[PDB]
């Protein structure tokens, strides 16, 4: 018992904390744009949607 | 003595792989979802947007 952890454990947690694939650096919009096809904007921007719906039922 | 990372790396490592408030199951759309504001979604919905833009200029 002199070892592991500590320092190993800041270590990968260390490249947990610096993301791989997730976070690249700033700007919170290109996560939306790239997991969202634009079927919305697009359903809308040509179907042009109008309702209500509102949250939790 | 021999030690550190092999265990311990796979250790926070694995943590780092477990995630913490990125990935909670399955969904691909409460990402989008928490991150926008449905400010687009709802410009349309109200403004009904209509005009070409593209991608890559």
């Amino acid at each position: 018992t002199r070892a592991h952890l500590t320092e190993v454990e800041s270590r990968l947690e260390r490249l947990e904390q610096l993301f791989l694939l997730i976070f690249p650096r700033e700007d919170l919009d290109m996560i939306l744009k790239m997991d969202s096809l634009r079927d919305i904007e697009a359903l809308l921007t040509g179907l042009f949607v109008q309702d209500n719906v509102n949250k939790d039922a």
